[PDB]
């Protein structure tokens, strides 16, 4: 089957056939399409309370080995086959199963290319994996993910890693960072009303204060982690403030910018989501790249639901705050976005603005369907949040799909935690 | 069954139950999502060449009897049934039905409020309808036209509305005017390869050409109506220019504006649409509102498959045209997007900015909501292609879903009629 797929910008042309593949478990039918939903229950991994049954395990297991060999451009046929009688045995005998060190490299690898909402994917296949199955203490996680900030951060010059925690067995032994990323700032709830700091983090932030975090009352406070070692209740860990690079916000023009005295870290590395390997889950496997300007700038900053620092920029620039045709808003963004990418720049930092990165990921989309013939897409989050059809990705029809590997969400694990 | 759809900008949440009466058309599947296509088999209404058997379309028609007198505050009890049974009874021994005049002002409005791609829906129940159906010659849809052009422009002061030509019978016999749009400049290929005018109708004019239109190779060339009726050949009609209200494009701040000599009409009316009411179906039904800034500004005259002219402006303005970290482009749109605002204010000429716009659908949705328990919507259409993330809808979750009656698209005529 041939779903054309066309980018009316450019007229080219691309045949996905590589949606036949697919896990059948969107909500999407064909009365309504709600392909909308920010994070849908179709996307999410929820927690168990008993090992997957051999039975549905097997298939999917046997299933990730034939896509791992046969990613080789060689042929090991003996290897193969010695591989696939040694993993059956395994969940006979054992209920699961282990991945051998470089079936998790092409595991991370190939889910990251199968994340639909992965703009960055043309790095697909440079990155980094450390390997932290035989961690077994809230500790231990502490130094894995230290290492991994310490290795990411590369004294301003990002690059891509990924700390692959134990698998799930029980489910009752889970292995997890509770923290949405790795660094993030705190949210307060303040006497007044309003939200000093994060406002995305305040029910996270609640939750350290409850765990024993002293609370700073600042705009930019670096939560404390919040390791949890299999199924054990979480124990708070603070990043050495030496690993956690920021960069202070500051424009090529208007010097009145630092006045705003913004910041933001440099890192983002996603701590949340589980990786879904040929039937096994690893609920606990934190990753980075490097930033899209827009994410801090459009995002970050001048969502309504985050810093909202939209309107005193309009104020500071001088604009007409009130007559909303005047396009104040769209204004004042962009030189909030020229600020962003100036400081990053200005201070020797990796980042990539969203005209550079969708330009790439037409490059990768199109190596996708001339090798695999195929390349999941949500075009909702594709598509920059600033000068949408500026970017040709904004002009590209996609098919959106969940493959495997794949990185599912989870319910934020204090929402099921059962505390001793 | 309710499905839940959240605003994550303001907390607001809805529950969607009018998704239960949609037309089960939608190519998304459960294994794929495919709403990112630009215009859909499922959004699209064919010809025909035998008439809706009446076995099947008299269901249809009762459902829209029932939907008819349902919009009636009151009761009308006796004229109701009367009207069930006249159908009922028309039906079976023409094959066929007549909507009143008053229920065809109904439909219109209706299947705008049913439009889910329309962000101005919120001026649904305000349109003026031109019932043409009584309507033989092409001459004669001119005339209508024409009529339709005058009173919405309105010196500037623009009017929605709608003209409605003759329901198809055969499929045979349509009545039908085969542009994309009635005002529209044309697009012509050059020695060169290049493309003068507006590359979006390169077909289009070619075919007016081909139907001996002598092209003007000038840029801002509007195009003239092919007209068609009784399923005969298209005639040609050159929209009289007195009557094409266009606005010269001029910047506020910068002088040199002018010197790019833009200028764009005043008047969206979309013409190749049609209109399914209870089973009927109006290949002809031209409509018109009033333009969205970005429509001009971001799509028409920035897009690489339309005008272009970004880069042009960029090196204007005297920004880093060649480091695209500088963000010339989106500081090249605003400016290019102010100017196509200050040019409608200054003429006088009604324009509304995507910020009026999304904040007004919000009201609109929420109406919607409260009303009907549902208000289909697609989001990929609905967000602005400038600032997407600085307006409401882009934080809005929404469901996407065909209902009746309701404007489908069409394959353009000239690709399928036959010729005499
Ligand atoms: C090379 C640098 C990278 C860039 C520039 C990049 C950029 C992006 C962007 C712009 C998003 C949207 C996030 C949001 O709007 O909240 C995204 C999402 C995502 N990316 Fe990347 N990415 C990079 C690296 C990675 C890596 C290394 C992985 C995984 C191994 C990855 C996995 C994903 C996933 C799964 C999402 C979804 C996050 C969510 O649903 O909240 N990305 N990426
Ligand atoms: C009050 C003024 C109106 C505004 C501000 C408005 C605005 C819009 C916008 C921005 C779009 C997208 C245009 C594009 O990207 O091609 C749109 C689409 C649409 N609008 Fe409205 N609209 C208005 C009136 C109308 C009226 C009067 C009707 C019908 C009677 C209507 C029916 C639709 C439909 C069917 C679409 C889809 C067009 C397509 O798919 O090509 N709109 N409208
Ligand atoms: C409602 C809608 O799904 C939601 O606002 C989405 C839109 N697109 C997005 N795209 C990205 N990259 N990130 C987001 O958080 C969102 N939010
Ligand atoms: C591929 C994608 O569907 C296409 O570019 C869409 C995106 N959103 C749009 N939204 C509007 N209003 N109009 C368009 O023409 C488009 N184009
Ligand atoms: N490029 C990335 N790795 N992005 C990961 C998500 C970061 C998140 N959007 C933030 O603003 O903090
Ligand atoms: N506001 C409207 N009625 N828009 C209808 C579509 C017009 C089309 N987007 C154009 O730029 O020509
Ligand atoms: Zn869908």
């Amino acid at each position: 089957r041939h779903v054309r797929i066309k980018n009316w910008g450019s007229g080219m042309t691309f045949q996905d056939t590589l949606h036949h593949k697919a896990k059948g478990i969107l909500t999407c039918r064909s009365k309504s399409c709600l392909g909308s939903i920010m994070t849908p229950k179709s996307l999410t991994r929820g927690p168990r309370d008993k090992p997957t049954p051999p039975d549905e395990l097997l298939p999917q297991a046997i299933e990730f080995v034939n896509q791992y060999y046969g990613s080789f451009k060689e042929a090991k046929i003996e290897e193969h086959l010695a591989r696939v009688e040694a993993v059956t045995k395994e969940i006979e005998t054992t209920g699961t199963y282990q991945l051998t060190g470089d079936e998790l490299i092409f595991a991370t690898k190939q889910a990251w290319r199968n994340a639909p909402r992965c703009i960055g994917r043309i790095q697909w296949s440079n990155l980094q994996v450390f390997d932290a199955r035989s961690c077994s203490t809230a500790r231990e996680m502490f130094e894995h993910i230290c290492r991994h900030v310490r290795y990411s951060t590369n004294n301003g010059n990002i690059r891509s890693a990924i700390t692959v925690f134990p698998q799930r067995s029980d489910g009752k032994h889970d292995f997890r960072v509770w923290n949405a990323q790795l660094i993030r700032y705190a949210g307060y709830q303040m006497p007044d009303g309003s939200i000093r700091g994060d406002p995305a983090n305040v029910e996270f932030t609640q939750l350290c204060i409850d765990l024993g975090w002293k609370p700073k009352y600042g705009r930019f406070d670096v939560v404390p982690l919040v390791l949890q070692a299999n199924g054990r209740d979480p124990e708070l860990f603070e990043i050495p403030p030496d690993l956690v690079l920021e960069v202070a916000m500051e424009h090529p023009k208007y010097e009145w910018f630092r006045e705003l005295e913004l910041k933001w870290y440099a890192l983002p590395a996603v701590a949340n989501m589980l990786l879904e390997v040929g039937g096994l889950e690893f609920p606990g496997c934190p990753f980075n790249g490097w930033y899209m300007g827009t994410e801090i700038g459009v995002r970050d900053f001048c969502d309504v639901q985050r810093y909202n620092i939209l309107e005193e920029v309009g104020r500071r620039m001088g604009l007409e705050t009130h007559k909303l045709a005047s396009l104040w808003k769209d204004q004042a963004v962009v030189e909030i976005n020229i600020a962003v990418l100036h400081s990053f720049q200005k201070q020797n930092v990796t980042i990539m603005d969203h005209h550079s990165a969708a330009e790439s990921f037409m490059k990768y989309m199109q190596n996708e369907y001339r090798s695999r013939g195929g390349c999941p897409a949500d075009w909702i989050w594709l598509v920059p949040p600033m000068s949408g059809s500026i970017t040709p990705v904004f002009h590209q029809e996609m098919l959106n799909y969940v493959l495997s590997p794949f990185y599912y969400y989870q319910v934020e694990a204090w929402k099921t935690h059962v505390w001793q």
